[PDB]
RNA sequence: AGUCUUGGAGGUAGAGCACUGAUUGGACUAGGGGCCCCUACCGGGUUACCGAAUUCAGUCAAACUCCGAAUGCCAAUGACU
């Protein structure tokens, strides 16, 4: 069940852990988009950084 | 490296008096210097003090603990980089 994750806010001014999580998710520029397969690990990652991310289930 | 699951040391935020104090509301007031009388007599009790207790709280503890989080630390398995 692929789902799309979009970076909606810049990372400038954020603590290091949130930046590392966002970078590990694959996002590198604002307004980027990427697809991943839905499981508990991805949901936890989204939960950590959710104010900088918009999730949509295609 | 980040995330998920499982395991593990810890005595703080809170709360509480089981322990130590703080103490006071005050008790508990012995028993004495002393007070009524002294003591011309020791003291009967206050003791107007000490302070042995003890009294039931109330709280109180940056150097009190029967109790105790959230997060952070230390290792193990899938994803993800």
């Amino acid at each position: 069940a692929k789902l799309e994750i979009t970076l909606k806010r810049s990372v400038i001014g954020r603590p290091e852990d949130q930046r590392v999580t966002v970078r590990t998710l694959g996002l590198k520029k604002t307004n980027q988009t990427v697809v991943h397969e839905d499981n508990a690990a991805i949901r936890g990652m989204i939960n950590k950084v959710s104010h900088l991310v918009s999730v949509k289930e295609q």
